[PDB]
């Protein structure tokens, strides 16, 4: 159906390991969207031609306020293309960087938003397992929205591609190889709580190794400026024992995120 001469490309709107996303309007209905593309090479050397099947069937089927749009695909015997909604403000990462730390006010409010996103992708069974703010995007009301899903799945699982960059935002199951299942992204959920409020993710370290040794003992503490709500919560997603992790419906119910939170459930 679409090819590449169907619409006119901007600007870069940013770059993954094998992604590099473009602003383009389609040239019929001055439609403008993301277009994100990846080099069948690649895709190919790095043997993730599953991956990225996951990402388009998952992605598509999905409907809510809080999750990106994927469209539609395209290919041309060298490139992959995928049809994406454009998110005009940016990324969450953007965002933190430019201010440094999120207030109480913008933290809940964000979480909010996720945990909705993400009560309706376990609905279906689907987990993320890539949750983290390059992956998280802003629509034309500031509002958040979950993006990539090249690394999702059906629970239960175990991990049968290598992990490639940061172990910063997965749990203990994750990265010892362990098999897991949709308590991975409340881990990361907590870990999210704590990078907006302080400004790094809790077990931030120079190397994989220590990094690694930091995650599988949950070895974190807080800055004097976290106030007992927000500990209280974090604390709580932040457990070795994925079973104890607690539900969303808990998390949306939280007394600080309900206090702090400008939107509902
Ligand atoms: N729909 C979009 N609107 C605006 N920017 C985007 C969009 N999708 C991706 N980006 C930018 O491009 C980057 C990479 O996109 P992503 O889909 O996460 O690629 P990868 O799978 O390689 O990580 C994002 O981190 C973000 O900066
Ligand atoms: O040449 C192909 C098949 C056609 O492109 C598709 C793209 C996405 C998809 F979900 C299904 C098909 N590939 C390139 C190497 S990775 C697998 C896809
Ligand atoms: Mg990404
Ligand atoms: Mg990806």
């Amino acid at each position: 159906q679409w090819a590449l001469e169907d619409f006119e490309i901007g600007r870069p709107l940013g770059k993954g390991k094998f992604g590099n996303v473009y602003l383009a309007r389609e040239k019929q209905s001055k439609f403008i969207l993301a277009l994100k593309v990846l080099f069948k090479a690649q895709l190919e050397k790095a043997g993730v031609e599953h991956q990225l099947r996951r990402e388009v069937e998952i992605q598509s089927h999905l409907r809510h306020p809080n999750i990106l749009r994927l469209y539609g695909y395209f290919h041309d015997a060298t490139r992959v293309y995928l049809i994406l909604e454009y998110a005009p403000l940016g990324t969450v990462y953007r965002e933190l960087q430019k201010l440094s730390k999120f207030d109480e006010q913008r933290t809940a409010t964000y979480i909010t938003e996720l945990a909705n996103a993400l009560s309706y992708c376990h609905s279906k069974r689907v987990i993320h397992r890539d949750i983290k703010p390059e992956n998280l995007l802003l629509g034309s009301a500031g509002e958040l929205k979950i993006a990539d899903f090249g690394w999702s799945v059906h629970a239960p699982s175990s991990r049968r591609t290598t992990l490639a960059g940061t172990l910063d935002y997965l749990p203990p199951e994750m990265i010892e190889g362990r098999m897991h299942d949709e308590k991975v992204d409340l881990w990361s959920l907590g870990v999210l709580c704590y990078e907006f409020l302080v400004g790094k993710p809790p077990f931030e370290a120079n190397t994989y190794q220590e990094t690694y040794k930091r995650i599988s003992r949950v070895e974190f503490t807080f800055p004097d400026f976290v106030t007992e709500g927000a500990r209280d919560l974090i604390s709580r997603l932040l457990k070795h024992n994925p079973s104890q992790r607690p539900m969303l419906r808990e998390v949306l119910e939280h007394p600080w995120i309900t206090a702090n939170s400008s939107k509902p459930s």
